[PDB]
């Protein structure tokens, strides 16, 4: 049992650029086996990360600044995580594939990091959907939090909780005369839940609880739930700030735990971005909820709370309700920072201004069927991700998506190249769809709260709701994806082709 609060909240380093001029900025990253020590008590760990880092270094760009970044597996030919090897059928293929994918990047579809785009160390062996070695990102989209991550076809789960994650943050110079709190008081956190073993190892299950003696060993689980809470790379640390104002990029990087987040003295954030980037006026919030793959920008105002050490709380169970001593925590501010200078910084009301003709309403399920060993396989609309594609949107046009969730729980959607706009969530009768596949709703449709009246490109679909969402699909046509974030839920089967059509 680890002791909260012992260790300072790791940084990352911003990456430095190989080569660089006014047309072109040139990045490379190396995937590579690493050890790190994750908390003052624990043996260091063997770790995957982005150029040797976990999180991986954050890369700041501009908007519109025209990035290449060359991906570069250097990993050992092995994994270390249990590889379940019946969820996906296929020459011999790697048993270590990886591709990065850009979260939130407005990206051409073969730089934006497709499953089956994979390649093993130094390339040897590609993808059938690989195109490329540097991937392109023109960076034309709203200032904002964005975040890269794995995304290989069947191993997305343990290639990110091996710890491929890290910060990309798009800045739109325009903004910067709102005067948000920026450069040091401008901070990344990456949340990632982990179960680590006393010899300072990742624990990540190679199968189910009471597992039949026939299931496959290893076998993918449902869901993920760690023991502890990391931020940037450590466990449950702290984080010195001064008496002012700081911009925080919460980022939720995390396998499935959805985060409930408040600060332990009752005090209030302001949000001032979502996913897709600033919203059009500030929101303040005593809590909010955060799912796989949701940002929120959020200021922090420490002036008032010189000396105090305050708690960022969390009120979300995974598989149970939440334990206060473990994962209630988050991590620990101490305001005891003397000022650099003086805060000069705003939280101001006005950030942005506010987010056509409907082309298209798509209608999709999200459900599950079982496969021979009794394991249940999630699906988006009852197709398999191998499947012929169904969702086809035609570029430059406006859609409605409406998400019919009759699981038992949420689950984060997330749809790649697009950000979109929330409309409703309406709550409807489960039994009566499953018997019949008749959808009678049983209430008014609810507007997204403020949290969701800007832009987003993941979004929790609650249990026994309809949600509704409208996105304009472009600038860029071809195959992409849409998907669950869980990423438990992801690799086994919930994720299918988006293509964006040009006739
Ligand atoms: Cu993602
Ligand atoms: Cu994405
Ligand atoms: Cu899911
Ligand atoms: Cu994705």
């Amino acid at each position: 049992t680890l002791e909260k609060f012992v260790d300072a909240l790791p940084i990352p380093d911003t990456l430095k650029p190989v080569q660089q001029s006014k047309e072109k900025t040139y990045y490379e990253v190396t995937m590579e086996e690493c050890t790190h020590q994750l908390h003052r008590d624990l043996p260091p760990t063997r770790l995957w990360g982005y150029n040797g880092l976990f999180p991986g270094p954050t890369i700041e760009v501009k908007r519109n600044e025209n990035v290449y970044v060359k991906w570069m597996n250097n990993l050992p030919s092995t994994h270390f995580l249990p590889i379940d090897h019946t969820i996906h059928h296929s020459h011999e293929e790697p048993e270590v594939k990886t591709v990065v994918h850009l979260h939130g990047g407005v990206t051409p579809d073969d730089s934006d990091g497709y499953p089956e785009a994979w390649f093993s160390k130094d390339f040897e062996q590609t993808g059938p959907y690989f195109k490329r070695e540097v991937y392109h990102y023109p960076n034309q989209q709203r200032g904002a939090i964005l975040w890269y991550h794995d995304h290989a076809m069947a191993l997305t789960r343990l290639n990110v909780y091996a710890g491929l994650v890290g910060a990309y943050i798009i800045h739109d110079p325009k903004e910067k005369r709102l005067k948000l709190p920026s450069d040091e008081y401008d901070v990344p956190l990456l949340i990632t839940d982990r179960t680590i073993n006393e010899d300072g190892s990742l624990f990540y299950p190679s199968a189910p609880e009471n597992p039949s003696p026939s299931l496959p060993n290893p076998s993918i689980v449902p869901a993920f739930c760690g023991e502890t809470i990391l931020v940037n790379g450590k466990v449950w640390p702290y984080l010195e700030v001064e008496p002012r104002k700081y911009r925080f990029r919460v980022i939720n990087a995390s396998n499935t735990r959805t985060y409930n987040l408040s600060l332990d003295n009752g005090g209030d954030f302001i949000q001032i971005g979502s996913d897709g980037g600033l919203l059009p006026r500030s929101v303040k919030l005593n809590s909010f909820s955060l799912a796989p793959a949701e940002r929120y920008d959020i200021i922090i105002d420490f002036t008032a709370y010189e000396g105090e050490s305050i708690i960022l709380a969390n009120s979300a169970g995974c598989g149970g309700d939440v334990n206060p001593e473990t994962d209630a925590n988050i991590m620990q501010f101490r305001v005891t920072k003397p000022l650099a200078q003086k805060d000069e910084s705003r939280k101001p009301k006005y950030l942005a201004s506010y987010p056509e003709r409907i082309q298209n309403i798509r209608t999709l399920k999200l459900a599950g069927t079982q496969d021979e060993y009794g394991r249940p396989v999630l699906l988006l609309n009852n197709k398999r991700w191998h499947d012929p594609v169904t969702e086809t949107p035609k570029v430059g046009t406006t859609e409605i998506w409406s998400i019919i969730n009759p699981t038992r729980g949420t689950h984060p959607i997330h749809l790649h190249l697009v950000s979109f706009r929330v409309l409703d969530r309406r709550p409807f009768d489960i039994a009566r769809y499953q018997e019949s596949g008749e959808l009678s709703y049983t209430g008014p449709a609810v507007p997204p709260p403020p949290s969701e009246k800007g832009w987003k490109d993941t979004i929790q679909a609650h249990a026994g709701e309809v949600l509704r969402i409208a996105a304009t699909f472009g600038p860029y046509s071809g195959r992409y994806v849409w998907h669950c974030h869980i990423l438990e839920h992801e690799d086994y089967d919930m994720m299918r082709p988006m293509d964006i059509t040009d006739p």
